[PDB]
């Protein structure tokens, strides 16, 4: 089997990604963040606190001839971000792009943090990390591809996002119309429940490779591009005015500026951000300070291959026996 849907970004800073995902019986549709740094689907539901819905679009299990109550389940997560959610947890059929799990645990949230109320356009998460980090308990469960993935035609699953644009998640094929030249596989570490791999250095805009080991995360569940201090420091020097404000937490730079491009390596191969995707608009509205698209980890604990990053590639997800990660221009 394969399914293949289409990811939209949330807003005009590509800030993140919802993908459609259809939930039980019959089908409810929930938009969903697909984020490969997690490894718990959680929804909206109608267990969620009513005064932390505002706008979502939920899942009624009640309403769901295929849902089941998995019973003393729970679940609790905190994201990087600082944000969490919790619930109770059912077994529903869950289809994506034409990819049907039967069976998946469907995490209904009955809390969710403010900044989950506060969009309205992320319905819930569908965690494509490794299956170690999920969090229900006193039975962890399995994620929608580990679920899916004896059924694919191959043990992969593709991200392709677009800059300002749509893009697309493929599961079980890799559309060899989807990118240019070839794709560059490298080794993946499980250890940590993520896709942990090494990049072999960088590149400010023009500027000769500086060949450096760094380990990070593919992450499409964050949106930035977080790497050690001495490379976000030389990338930000090539920016006049650029500064890492604390007030602000980050790195800003004029909003008249253009951005350099920056590079990453995989193996031997290049991977070119845009300086235009590195551009996150104005900090505040109508301030002339723009935000970074680059920033340190230092504060994180791990480098984090975030959106920023990906959605310059296409992106092989490959969970055969032993994982790798690929890497396409497109």
């Amino acid at each position: 089997s394969t399914g293949s849907a289409t990811t939209t970004p949330i807003d005009s800073l590509d800030d993140a990604y919802i993908t459609p995902v259809q939930i039980g019986t019959p089908a409810q549709t929930l938009n969903l963040d697909f984020d490969t740094g997690s490894s718990d689907l959680w929804v909206f539901s109608s267990e969620t606190t009513a005064s932390e819905v505002d706008g979502q679009t939920i899942y009624t299990p009640s309403k769901s001839t295929t849902a089941k109550l998995l019973s003393g389940a729970t679940w609790s997560i905190s994201y990087g971000d600082g944000s969490s959610s919790s619930g109770d947890v059912y077994t529903d059929t869950v289809s994506v792009g034409g990819l049907t799990v039967t069976g998946q645990a469907v995490e209904s949230a009955k809390k969710v943090s403010s900044s989950f109320t506060e969009d309205s356009t992320i319905d819930g998460l569908l965690g494509l990390a490794f299956s170690t980090l999920n969090t229900v308990s006193p039975t962890q469960q399995k994620t929608f591809f580990d679920n899916a993935k004896a059924s694919l035609d191959s043990p992969v699953f593709t991200a392709d996002l677009g800059y300002h644009a749509p893009g697309t998640y493929n599961f079980g094929f890799i559309d060899t119309t989807a990118y240019t030249g070839s794709i560059t596989y490298t080794a993946v570490s499980t250890k940590q429940g993520f896709w942990e791999w090494t990049s072999t250095g960088y590149a400010v805009g023009s500027g000769t490779f500086k060949s450096t080991s760094i380990d990070g995360i593919a992450d499409t569940g964050t949106t930035l591009l977080y790497l050690p201090a001495t490379v976000v420091s030389a990338y930000w020097a090539q920016v006049s005015g650029a500064k890492s404000s604390s007030s602000v937490g980050g790195y800003v730079f004029p909003c008249s500026a253009t951005l350099p491009s920056f590079t990453f390596g995989v193996g031997s191969a290049r991977i070119v951000i845009p300086g235009d995707y590195i551009d996150f608009g104005p900090i505040s509205t109508g301030s002339s300070s723009c935000f970074g698209g680059i920033q340190s980890s230092a504060g994180i604990g791990i480098n984090i291959f975030g959106d920023v990053a990906l959605k310059a590639a296409f992106v092989v997800f490959n969970g055969a026996t032993t994982p790798t990660l690929g890497f396409a221009s497109k």
